[PDB]
RNA sequence: GUUAAGUUAGAAAGGGCGCACGGUGGAUGCCUUGGCACUAGGAGCCGAUGAAGGACGGGACGAACACCGAUAUGCUUCGGG
């Protein structure tokens, strides 16, 4: 998963995707707010996703730049 | 069993001296995760590309330490295991 924001393409499908693991972020805090989400360790990895995938952007910008 | 007058062990409310067994308390013994004085070498600055230092906040519960900064208990990317 290190590799495939730098394979896929440039710019333009990271931005919905961050969009769309927000939205899972925003659904797993909810579901643990009221007590249901079970595959806790998610709320985690998600968090790491968007780090990452923001990242590769910020250095991509950087290095273009 | 009476006179009569003489003589003395006897006691314990409690207490004193030793003996035994306990409590308390943290002395002494032993130890060290800290500290002191120094030797050899490196280094002797940081800051508007925002310092030293903080407040606030981040974790599967919430406080505190430590780490971190809304990319928040961390990440990408060269290595070592």
């Amino acid at each position: 998963m290190k590799a495939n924001e730098i394979r896929d393409l440039t710019t333009a499908e990271i931005e919905q995707k961050v969009k769309s693991l927000k939205e899972e972020l925003f659904n797993l805090r909810f579901q643990l707010a009221t007590g249901q989400l079970e595959n806790t360790a998610r709320i985690r990895e998600v968090r790491k996703a968007i780090a990452r995938m923001k990242t590769v952007i910020r250095e991509r910008e950087i290095a273009a730049n």
